[PDB]
């Protein structure tokens, strides 16, 4: 009382026998518990947050006395609203602590005295784990009661007779109760169980309070939704539930997804509402976010939830497979024509204008069609580059995967066209170069149906994975041995293309003798027997070289074969399915989807009307099932 | 495993614990394992040196992944261990 340290110690001790009678001093000496001297300058904590931080088995009976004294002081609103000015913490009004210590009674007292229930806990502690915090819950007392499995606290905060805590309220980030409740979720059992249960509870209650709009539509700053947020962050449990949710009571039935269409005994035509799994590109979809985004953690399992897999199947069977074969055959024909036109190129460049006869007209047709295909591919590449869905969520395929291959191909064709107009020797060498790259693109095709060859995954790994550094160290080893042995062997013309085979340290350029020995060892045979010529140390060294090379390379490569074959598991067909989905979706994105080629529609109004996505029509996808129940 | 994950409640015998508790903020627990004897900076033999350098142990891996040992090696890696 006389000083802050003893007051903090007394409140922490949790004994009110020592707290009686000092209120008389506080009133007489105009001391108010809200005054600055009672809050440590580091953060700004008051006595009440300390008492709640030092709860004794959820029973600190001094708290009512503290509230009575505070209201006696005449300052009670500022007493509760006690932000922690520090950076590590923030906001953190006593209500947050009370909700967090799993005690409802002190929360009831706090609200009864008018405890603010919108104190944004905008502290560095409360940012998600990535942003350096430890626990993100939505920066809100209601979102804090919701994240940490407190159904009673959220119930009370929803219908408290005093100042209400409207669920629709959102934090600085825009994450409302449901966004945050998805932010804390995981793929475990208990966490998914309680998060799904409380998600349903919160959504139903908010819909009942405000039937005008669905709570789930309230986007965050990034513009996503709880379903989209679970898709982007990779939350399998919440995503599965929110995509397979049906509600019975009519007043809250309009916010379902898995409607029921009809049953005829053991057959059920379950109508999944994909109002937001595909928007024809109008607004970001859950399928695009789920599959195009390569940073997801559970991409496959989520891609096989239920409406997603059947949706991809239906897209495949309808402008998904026919168009793929059309494009693959068209590209193969374009590559064939490129090969023919390059091969039949006028001898040694010399680009004339001779197109008068039939064969010459055929060559001209090949050249023009090759140019047309190249320019079309460049147009596609630039359209993809300019079309960006959202900053942070976009293809951004430059210097990655295979779009760069198409870009390079077009660049090479254009440069070749320019130099062909110039007609310069030793410059059309990129034409042929273009062609090689062209056919490498054919390798990245064949990623559709019929259990395509897994080349992709290998070439996708071997490009920038352990094999690269393995061959680098192998080259270092062999070149070190080459230097060693050429140094050992270093000590009349001989009529040889390289200057001399040693011959008393003739030397010239290291590369010459280095490549001589490199090709000798690569070919392996032809030996070097001779006579005497310094001791057996050289032959010993070379035999260790050959033995270790052969044995270790064979054994390690074959063990790597075993490792990859035991590693190319259902994960491999997961890659196949992901490639198939990407093919379907970029095919659709290529041409206008919103044309009359979309996914089926459904009910118009009333039973099938809702404000979740698209008009009351609620574009729905029906999947059939049979259950003997 | 037990002797490296021992915590004792009663205060008179609580000073001889290893896995203290630092703070909790709901579902987050910052468990403070006391490695008073898993590393002595070479002053006195440590449990990590004995455990890993000694090649005659029978369960060397499983013991090396108990809980404080694995995270301790991770932290050493991320700090003058990898660079």
């Amino acid at each position: 009382v006389f000083n802050r340290p003893i007051l903090f110690d007394i409140v922490s001790r949790g004994s009110t026998a020592d707290l009686d009678g000092l209120l008389s001093f506080l009133l007489t000496h105009k001391k108010r518990l809200t005054d600055e001297e009672f809050r440590e300058p580091s953060t700004g904590k008051t006595c009440l947050p300390k008492a709640l931080l030092n709860l004794s088995n959820g029973r600190n009976d001094t708290i009512p006395v503290l509230l009575d004294i505070a209201e006696r002081t005449g300052n009670m609103r500022e007493f509760i609203n006690s932000p922690f000015r520090d950076i590590y913490y923030r906001g953190q009004t006593s209500l947050h602590i009370a909700i967090e210590r799993r005690c409802k009674h002190y929360v009831e007292l706090l609200v009864a005295q008018g405890a603010d229930v919108h104190a944004q806990a905008r502290g560095r502690f409360f940012q998600p784990k990535d942003e350096g915090g430890y626990f993100y819950f939505g920066e809100l007392p209601l979102s804090l009661a919701a994240c940490t499995n407190q159904p009673h606290i959220v119930n009370y905060l929803t219908e408290n007779p005093h100042k209400k805590a409207d669920m629709r309220r959102q934090d600085s980030r825009g994450n409302t109760v449901l966004h945050a409740l998805v932010a804390i979720a995981d793929n475990t059992r208990e966490n998914t169980k309680f998060v799904t249960k409380m998600y349903d509870l919160l959504l139903l209650k908010c819909s009942r309070l405000f039937p005008d709009s669905n709570l789930e539509t309230v986007l965050n700053n990034d513009g996503l939704s709880p379903l989209m947020m679970a898709a982007k962050t990779g939350k399998i449990g919440v995503f599965q539930h929110i995509i397979r949710r049906e509600v019975t009571d009519e007043d809250t039935r309009h916010l379902s997804r898995k409607f029921k269409d009809w049953a005829y005994g053991p057959v059920y035509s379950s109508l999944y509402d994909l109002s937001s799994l595909d928007t024809c590109g109008e607004e970001v979809s859950v399928l695009e976010i789920l599959v195009y985004n390569s940073k997801i953690e559970n991409r496959h399992e989520m891609l096989a939830v239920e409406p997603i897999n059947e949706l991809l199947r239906d897209k495949w069977r309808k402008f998904g497979a026919v168009s793929f074969y059309i494009n693959v055959v068209s590209y193969l024909c374009a590559m064939v024509i490129f090969t023919l036109t390059a091969y039949y190129q006028p001898l040694e460049g010399t680009p004339p204008y001779p197109y008068r006869t039939t064969v010459d007209y055929l060559r001209l047709a090949g050249e023009v069609i090759t140019l047309f295909t190249g320019v079309l591919f460049f147009f596609t590449s630039i359209k993809d580059l300019f079309t960006k869905k959202c900053p942070g969520v976009n293809s951004l395929f430059v210097d990655g995967s295979f779009q760069l291959l198409y870009f390079i191909y077009s660049v090479l064709v254009v440069v070749s066209a320019a130099l062909y107009l110039a007609g310069i020797e030793a410059y059309l060498a990129v034409m042929v170069f273009a062609l090689v790259l062209g056919w490498m693109n054919a390798l990245y095709f064949t990623r559709g149906l019929k259990l395509t060859g897994t080349y992709s995954i290998m070439i996708q790994k071997i490009l920038f994975k352990d094999l690269f550094r393995f061959l680098l160290v192998y080259l270092l080893f062999m070149i070190g041995y080459a230097s060693a042995l050429v140094t050992l062997l270093n000590p009349q013309s001989n009529c040889t293309v390289p200057t001399y085979p040693a011959c008393r340290d003739s030397e010239t350029f290291s590369a010459f003798l280095l490549d001589l020995f490199k090709l000798t060892i690569g070919m392996g045979d032809l030996e070097m027997l001779s006579s005497a010529k310094y001791p057996v140390v050289f032959i010993l060294l070379l035999v260790t070289y050959i033995i270790l090379t052969f044995v270790l390379l064979l054994n390690m490569l074959i063990a790597l074969m075993g490792e990859t074959v035991g590693q190319v598991s259902k994960e491999s067909k997961h890659i196949w399915k992901l490639q198939w989905a990407t093919t379907i979706l970029d095919i659709e994105r290529s041409f206008p989807v919103f044309l009359r080629k979309a996914f089926r529609s459904g009910e118009m109004v009333t039973v099938g009307k809702s404000s979740d996505g698209t008009p009351d029509r609620r574009w729905c996808f029906r999947v059939d099932e049979v259950n003997w129940s």
